[PDB]
């Protein structure tokens, strides 16, 4: 078979392409290739994908299409009686390191499984235990600090956490952490950190995500 | 090869329709409709999409499936064996805005690119010097904050930065930092702020998110 | 039309230009099992590859696959240059509603066992101390946790509030709730809260990052 392909020297949009490949073949489900500039395209750089329908009526034409671009970018859209829906762009990730690095290892680094150059955003966990048990528990769980990759020296992974039971006498107390990160090719680097309590926190993953 | 198409009407299962129509039809890779409300369907809209098995066995199902709702919604999904895994279902998201706004510019309005009642989740960006350097650097890196839209008149990005090299006798500082945010139409707006040094602190990006 | 073993000791983009090559097939389905070296995914999936032409030594294409346990990945090769392969992430709805914060102790039903998330995004939703600007709203904040098996999920921050005269300035406020989930339950275990307003924790949103 052949796959619809639709250029930017055709001078007609990805909808009317799709239009008129059903009109011309009949087909209902098919792959294609739209070049990148092409008006209504479910994206701006080049793609391929698949046109899922079941019936050929294009006076009021019900279907789906999953299109990847050049980055591996996967977008999905829908027509529905021949209205077209804002296509979906979906996100990605890559986990890219997991351990277990104490706030105190400053000036150590590790690798990463992946460039951070191939992500625009990046997710850093950090695990901690609170200076005072609240009913009875000091672990805190595995914390999400997301960013987006602006070129800085450091992330900063700053917060602050309540902890302990409260009484008549004595409220729960609070305290304050840090630790920052900094990325480099296919490494990462613990550079600084702080921690008002005796107890070890950690770093302990790290997620590329892209957000096309 | 002949589409699949799910009612409600037939009262059967998403599940069921598929093996019913392996066994009445022998084909094993095929096109789907499944209406809204049906027993077992990968989401609750309609949704239209491709069945991919190995082998026309029913008995012993191999096999993936992609689904895509009435609004782009993406859902991936598979079968081994009778066990069909729990649907995937993707998220998706658009950058509604870039730029630099210093929190100090209260009051100002600026254009998102899509209107913000097309999402159900928001990723603020900000973007920050604290108050002394650390480790030759005051830079944060940009980092989100992420909401569930719910008509608040104000978002609230607030926190707490750690800042400053120990001495042997002077520990680091802390800062409290908030930006307010609003959203209207295709619009947003910088409602308040508080920032604890001269240095300037920036909105920098705003991203839409669903999670059907 | 593509199979690909880990006993057939190639990767899977040599398969993909090897099958080309053999059939001059550009647009076709695979199966590629679990522990094929640089496959899409670490378990066995199964998809599509499209490609441009077959010219073999600079590959235009891209793909879209599906593994065992549903997880979507998709990919592209450029010039063949393999880019790195690009794994969505899933979600599902868990919880929704309003439990205070001060209503410790008590526990509520999820949609799904916890055991099938790796990460959770857990939402509260605030009143400051002080109003700002005419309102002492926050919205609704997204804690997102890795599920580490911990007792409690720790949700605590800070914020500022009020307005800002020569007198009198902005407040600052920390609160915390604690959360435990067990099979299709969750637990509000602990709390903090720094004013005599009511907060809740009111969505749970169970996420896989494959
Ligand atoms: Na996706």
């Amino acid at each position: 078979s052949f796959p619809l392909l639709v250029y930017t020297s055709d001078s007609k949009t990805f909808q009317q392409a799709i239009i008129d490949h059903i009109d011309r073949t009949g087909q209902t489900t098919f792959t294609f290739y739209v070049q990148g500039g092409v008006s209504g395209s479910p994206m701006s750089n080049s793609c391929r994908g698949l046109f899922m329908s079941d019936t050929p009526n294009t006076s009021s034409l019900h279907g789906v299409y999953n299109a990847i671009g050049t980055d591996g970018r996967n977008v999905t859209g829908s027509v529905v009686g021949s209205n077209w829906t804002s296509p979906k762009t979906s996100p990605s990730h890559k986990e890219l390191w997991t351990g277990a690095q104490s706030f105190l290892s400053t000036g150590t680094t590790k690798n990463l499984s992946d460039d951070i150059s191939n992500y625009s955003y990046v997710e850093v966990y950090t695990t901690h235990k609170t200076t005072e048990k609240t009913k009875g528990n000091d672990n805190t769980g595995t914390i999400c600090h997301k960013f987006y990759l602006d070129g800085s020296g450091t992330y900063v992974c700053s917060g602050t956490f309540v902890s302990g039971d409260r009484t008549d006498t004595k409220p729960p107390i609070t305290e304050f952490y840090r630790v920052g990160v900094s990325f480099k090719g296919s490494t990462w680097t613990l550079v600084d950190s702080a921690v008002q309590n005796s107890k070890t926190q950690y770093v302990t993953r790290i997620i590329g995500i892209n957000m096309p």
